[PDB]
């Protein structure tokens, strides 16, 4: 989802309650 954090496991986008942009 992001540049640096990678999501190769297949996870999709979502937001984090933290307020972080992530792939749950």
């Amino acid at each position: 989802c992001d540049m640096e954090v990678s999501c190769p496991d297949g996870y999709t986008c979502c937001r984090l309650q933290s307020g972080a942009w992530g792939c749950c």
